[PDB]
């Protein structure tokens, strides 16, 4: 299974969430940003690559956040905690970004795959 890595960036007590712009089925819905791992890459290398590209930030990749999610037969989604080293997030590849607190998490229009992490994200912001 191809791995997709996603980042739960928590900064000053809030969580970054990113509103997708593609494809049509996901455009308008919110995610933990990330992307596919390239063969040869560690999860950490891939996720730091994706978040530099998409958000314009340098992050450190930490512990897992929640469990693996099955996208399809081919693909598995994995979330990690990440923390900021340098830079401020900007939506280079998204419709919008939003910093949310615990009480906002379950109200967001999540990408259905990511919605699985809602209890984990609420816990992390407890
Ligand atoms: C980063 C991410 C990605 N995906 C799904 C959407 C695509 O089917 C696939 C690859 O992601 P992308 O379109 O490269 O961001 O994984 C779902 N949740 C996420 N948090
Ligand atoms: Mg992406």
């Amino acid at each position: 299974k191809q791995i997709v890595v996603a980042g739960a960036l928590i900064s000053r007590g809030t969580l970054l969430v990113a509103q997708r712009d593609r494809p049509a089925e996901l455009a308008g819905l919110w995610e933990l940003p990330g992307g596919k791992v390239t063969p040869g890459e560690s999860d950490a290398d891939a996720l730091a690559r994706e978040l530099r590209e998409e958000l314009g930030v340098d992050v450190a990749v930490g512990e897992r956040l929640g469990a693996d999610v099955a996208l399809n037969d081919a693909m598995t989604l994995r979330a990690y905690r990440v923390t900021l080293r340098s830079g401020s997030p900007h939506p280079h590849d998204h419709r919008a970004l939003r910093w949310v607190g615990a009480d906002e998490i379950d109200g967001l229009a999540w990408v259905p795959a990511d919605r699985a992490w809602v209890p984990d994200l609420v816990a992390a912001l407890s």
